[PDB]
């Protein structure tokens, strides 16, 4: 069993709901999503005060595939994967083989082939990240002022999504960490990578970019017109 | 002084069925170059504006200068360097052999293939290259970083927030930069992709100034079509 998790649940409308060429950015990722046959079930978690929003977007624009299902978010971006985690486990259980591809519902341009990947990878090796090469040269600061290090950018990579994970060690690794330690979390990947567990690496696309601010939605509406 | 280095050298002998290497490439019916050329123009500041460029490629940087109407004398086209850095090091050997280089000397190079710069981040990037003596133009990382030491499987995730996109202007103060690229060896140097890690090597600080979302590189296909959208929508307005 393959399952997929559309995070929607962060807080004008939302930015995973708002115009994408007269289209919900959010049904532009969900498009992806329903193309693979593979999924037993397509969860888009969402915050309470938008999910019959959420039914009602999906009705307007004809969606009505019943592997899909419309689930409450959490609290931060990783307690969203575990309700959909919860969800999953409370209707149908975990088997321990079973994996979950888990995507920005932001991240309207993801692939056929990088979901694909996604899942092999996750199937071969039990977590995966969705990433390119660096492009500029990556810097770290400790004080948001002078630098702190210039690392190699050779080894830099822009971490995107989907990530996906084997659920169960996903929920093990995450049952590990401290409330300190999942606090100063950014990505799901480094939940595996903070228990000293491998995370595989899938490339990603330049046009796969996560859309929250206005210039993201602009060059959004240039990918979509120029068929990127 | 203050001096602006436009990079635009490194780029490699190239075939005629093949379109204009990128910093020459047309946008909006433009070269790339002139576009980013024009926000150094209106700084009165600069004592010269030195484009390097490949010898291959001066006169035709001339033409192109002629071509729009572009007369200031402070513009200076020289031949680049092998690398990106050695680029560098010839735009700061001319200004030497021309006008020599004062202690209070500041350079603010940029890549000519990052048009879309503005007014606001280049004066920064002066006054904190006089306040600090080395400068990097970044901004805040909005994708998670990564590490991987084999194309393959993570290292590391470091704190995010702690992570930034390295953009350009890089402003330095001109013996600052000398002097820490001459304590470099030929192995550092091979590593290296920016000029702020010449500074970083040899252990002195480079402030932070922050850029912009849309200042960004224009190298591929796809970089031309969002720097048209740029363009076309005004977002660097
Ligand atoms: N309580 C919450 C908060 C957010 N969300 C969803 O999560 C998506 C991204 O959220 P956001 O746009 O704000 O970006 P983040 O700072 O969270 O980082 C992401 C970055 O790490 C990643 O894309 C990649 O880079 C790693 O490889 C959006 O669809 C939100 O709806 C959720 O379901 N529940
Ligand atoms: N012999 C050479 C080689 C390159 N150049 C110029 O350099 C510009 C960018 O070059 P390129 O697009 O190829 O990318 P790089 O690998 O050099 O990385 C840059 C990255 O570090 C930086 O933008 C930022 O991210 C860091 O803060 C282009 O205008 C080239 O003409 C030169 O004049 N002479």
């Amino acid at each position: 069993m393959k399952y997929a998790g559309i995070l929607a649940g962060g807080i004008p409308l939302p930015k995973q709901f708002l115009d994408l060429d007269n289209k919900p950015i959010l049904i532009h990722t969900l498009e992806k999503f329903i193309l693979i046959n593979d999924f037993e079930k397509i969860i888009i978690a969402t915050p309470q005060q938008w999910m019959t929003h959420t039914k009602d977007t999906l009705r307007k624009f004809k969606i009505s595939d019943e592997r899909i299902e419309v689930i409450q978010g959490g609290s931060d971006r990783n307690d969203t994967i575990m309700n959909i985690v919860k969800h999953i486990e409370s209707t149908n259980g975990i088997n321990d083989d079973d994996v979950i591809v888990t995507h920005d519902a932001v991240r309207p341009f993801l692939t056929h082939r990088i979901i694909k990947e996604n899942i092999q990878a996750a199937l071969e090796y039990g977590a995966v990240d969705t990433v390119i090469d660096a492009i500029d040269t990556i810097v770290t600061s400790k004080d948001n002022q002078t630098i702190d290090a210039i690392p190699v950018r050779n080894e830099m990579y822009q971490g995107q999504t989907p990530q996906s994970f084997n659920i169960n060690l996903l929920k093990e690794s995450y049952a590990q960490l401290s409330d300190e330690q999942k606090s100063i979390l950014s990505d799901a990947c480094k939940i595996i990578v903070e228990t000293n567990k491998p995370v595989r690496l899938v490339k990603g696309e330049l046009y796969n970019i996560k859309v929250t601010t206005p210039y993201d939605l602009k060059v959004a509406n240039a990918i979509i017109r120029g068929g990127i």
